[PDB]
């Protein structure tokens, strides 16, 4: 694929729609979520497109070269690890990333995954604790999609 | 990869979860619907994984090899045509389908595409209309989901 998209909904307000695009050997990723509090979001890949339990079945953050979580531009990362999304006062958060290791084929397909907005800003590995390491301390998951392919 | 999981859903009272693995060398698809009229309703893997506007942004049938539509047991066929469920008169349809042209991977792969419910019988293509030769004639979409990988 070439193009996908990923419509993401939640139990509460939260919502968005967020498209990715595969540009030269990297992957686009724009769109808006709407309805999030003022701030810092964390914004991730998770590993399985399974939603039979909400966000909880998407399980962890995808990570197939079994890495420590980091920020975006971080060597020690998380296929996943996309750092944060900004909400602005008025809870519109514009999404645009350029990143190299997630992919729309092959090994790091993100196709059939599921993206999720958190509840507290991502710490990017650098908060001191153990849970830093693991999820960036970014809390709860408060809308999710499965990451399908877009004409 | 080897297994996936849709959750059908829409703006009715059909819900359903519909799990795919890969045996040898095919596909078996299991799981339950509910909420469903008495009888049978089409039951396909649409093309796009793109539910924008519902399930109408899911596209047409997956169509690879771009043939008319027809019934699963048939030469000429979409690949995502995996013919009618049967709801009994509870509203249940339990799903037990093994599919030579649907995969986990590779062109035929459906990760990442809609699986939809239809609302009427599909009538395999044998109609005699041209809207038979495109979806069997088995009208509006009454939930989809994008298949996603599971665990
Ligand atoms: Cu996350
Ligand atoms: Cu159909
Ligand atoms: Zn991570
Ligand atoms: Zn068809």
């Amino acid at each position: 694929a070439t193009k996908a998209v990923c419509v993401l909904k939640g139990d509460g307000p939260v919502q968005g729609t967020i498209h990715f695009e595969a540009k030269g050997d990297t992957v686009v990723v724009t769109g808006s979520i709407t309805g999030l509090t003022e701030g810092d979001h964390g914004f991730h890949v998770h590993q399985f497109g399974d939603n039979t339990q909400g966000c909880t079945s998407a399980g962890p953050h995808f990570n197939p070269l079994s890495k420590k979580h980091g920020g975006p531009k971080d060597e020690e990362r998380h296929v996943g690890d996309l750092g944060n999304v900004t909400a602005d006062k008025n809870g519109v958060a514009i999404v645009d990333i350029v990143d190299p290791l997630i992919s729309l084929s092959g090994e790091y397909s993100i196709i059939g995954r599921t993206m999720v907005v958190h509840e507290k800003p991502d710490d990017l590995g650098r908060g001191g604790n153990e849970e830093s390491t693991k999820t960036g301390n970014a809390g709860s998951r408060l809308a999710c999609g499965v990451i399908g392919i877009a004409k």
